[PDB]
């Protein structure tokens, strides 16, 4: 197999996968963007315009290359 | 004082970043320091801090009152 795909949690994609988390948005309660857990987004905003949002705390559109011009860095 | 306090913990689950306004193509982005700075200069940009746990419902900053506190 490739190299990190081993079973050995010393490998990239456990410091790639490890730095997300995921949170909820109501647009319905609003304009102020709001952050709301999983809980309460179903059970606080059961029938409200909900958005689900999930950070990776290291990504970068920019450096990424989904911004209209190209990353200088 | 000991560093071991309620405060480093509630202080740790902190990130920020950088939404561009002006590149709107890609909405809703997010853009590190590094490149607001090069890469997005005198751009329409907003600095945005997140905290992983925080929930507006739970604080009480919604119209109505949290249902789970
Ligand atoms: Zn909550
Ligand atoms: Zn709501
Ligand atoms: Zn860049
Ligand atoms: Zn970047
Ligand atoms: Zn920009
Ligand atoms: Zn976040
Ligand atoms: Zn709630």
């Amino acid at each position: 197999g490739p190299l990190g795909s081993g079973q050995c949690l010393y490998k990239i994609s456990s410091y790639t996968s490890y730095p997300m988390h995921d949170f909820y948005r109501c647009h319905t309660c609003n304009t102020d963007r709001n952050a709301i857990c999983v809980n309460c987004i179903k059970k606080c905003h059961q029938g409200h315009d909900v958005e689900f949002i999930r950070h990776d705390r290291f990504f970068c559109d920019c450096g990424a290359g989904t911004l209209s011009n190209p990353c200088t860095l």
